């Protein structure tokens, strides 16, 4: 799964357009550019190895790195539309059906990750990649899962929990939290908590369970979804229902009432 | 009396930080191996010189010693001696069973080099496993890598969130909180708060009481050991002892129990 610098050509833009030179389009982030050093470069190939095996149409793939002496850098597909926050924000504003698909595909992509035992620590649209006609792949551009890669906001999708609380490890229902607050973000165009003032205050105010404001959601969002993302960011992690439990309910619905 | 040229050394190789810090290994003309860090490549010229010579006169066997200083044109560098094993985490974790009696003795050292720091009116603003060099025999030296200690040399140059003092995110008490999780990083084998996922998350956490896990130590770590750490990681920089404090209670700790 390996590849060379001289491969691929320019890019704009380390996060850049790398144009391969046989196999075409895709993009180069460069995690490490410098002296040379690096003198553990045992658990970087397999820790690229071991996300090479999440294999999923609904996940990001990774297609290679580059381990040469200046030079750290890890190959993923190029997805056309950029993030999910993006396309939101983006002058036309996508049909219900459209995000209806977006949302089933996260619960795919992410029923896959917690079938292989990888929580995702840092779900949100920024990790939300969408191809030219509107299907998406999950990504983890923070490496939050990737420890040896990681040595070379985000607050409003964290669970209560884990706010005040760093030594508390991550389960299914961490995420789960902050897909809630993805689906408000998808019916919203736009990131939660704009009115918030201190950022202490608001990591307080969650806590003490404020989310942010269903009132200007209602007119766009149909009411199971309402539902969902309330189940989805309750208090009690316990509350909360798995991805499969999601899945189980929502494909029926999108399907006979979204197509 | 102190002073270096580039000229005096054959060649220069980058080393990895995870184990050795943001340094270079040279090798001198004369004098064999030593470590280099170019900080950068007129201005405060007076002020830059003096201050390697205050680190110049830091002399205890328990702290790193400098040997010279490179000031030429466009380069500023430091020269200190070599440290073969590098950082104390990165012994820590490619020596698997480092027995208790051998953490007992890294620790006394590390207060021995602390409580003479502060006797020479100098406070650590970085303490860290990878500000805590180690020699072969496994002895200790304590650094200053990042230079945050020295006012103009770390502007010249212009890991830590988990040591500083929450008060900081400096008193003779902030490097004392580092000491404390420095206590846990070396009975865990590892950083603290590896579940951690956010910078300002980790910041409020702290902030607000939050400390290393103590529950991935308990078996490994004597009991004395738990009290002097939650002692020193303490909210109230005033509840937290001082280093001659801590020493008059380790050393004998040390010599009848470990
Ligand atoms: O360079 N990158 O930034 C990068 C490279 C490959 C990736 N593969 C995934 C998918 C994924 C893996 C693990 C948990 C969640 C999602 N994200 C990637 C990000
Ligand atoms: O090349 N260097 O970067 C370097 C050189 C000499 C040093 N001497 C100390 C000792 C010290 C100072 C201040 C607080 C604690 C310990 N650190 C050094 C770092």
């Amino acid at each position: 799964i390996k590849m060379k610098s001289s491969d691929f050509l320019e890019s704009a833009e380390k996060v850049s357009l790398a144009f391969h030179r046989t196999q075409g389009l895709m993009i180069m982030k460069t995690v490490y550019k410098g002296p040379n050093c690096i003198e553990h470069n045992e658990a970087l190939l397999e820790e690229a190895k071991m996300m090479n095996r999440l294999r999923h149409s609904r996940v990001v793939k990774l297609l290679g790195v580059i381990i040469e002496e200046g030079k750290y850098s890890l190959v993923m597909e190029y997805m056309e539309k950029g993030n999910l926050m993006h396309v939101l924000k983006a002058e036309m504003s996508t049909p219900l059906s459209v995000k209806g698909r977006i949302i089933l595909e996260i619960i795919e992509g992410m029923a896959y990750l917690h079938g292989k035992g990888v929580i995702h620590k840092d779900l949100k649209p920024e990790n939300i990649l969408v191809d030219n006609d509107f299907h998406i792949k999950i990504a983890d551009l923070g490496l939050a899962s990737f420890k040896m890669w990681s040595k070379l906001g985000t607050l409003y999708y964290m669970a209560p929990e884990h706010l005040n609380d760093v030594n508390a490890k991550p389960t299914e229902k961490s995420d789960v939290y902050s897909f809630a607050v993805v689906l408000w973000a998808i019916f919203a165009n736009k990131e939660p908590y704009e009115n918030a003032i201190a950022e202490q205050q608001l990591i307080m105010a969650i806590k003490s369970g404020n989310r942010p404001d269903v009132d200007d959601l209602t007119e766009y969002c149909p009411r199971e979804i309402i539902s969902l993302m309330k189940l989805c960011w309750e208090a009690n992690p316990e509350a909360r229902p798995t991805f499969p439990g999601i899945e189980e309910k929502f494909r029926p619905f999108y399907l006979s009432q979204l197509e």
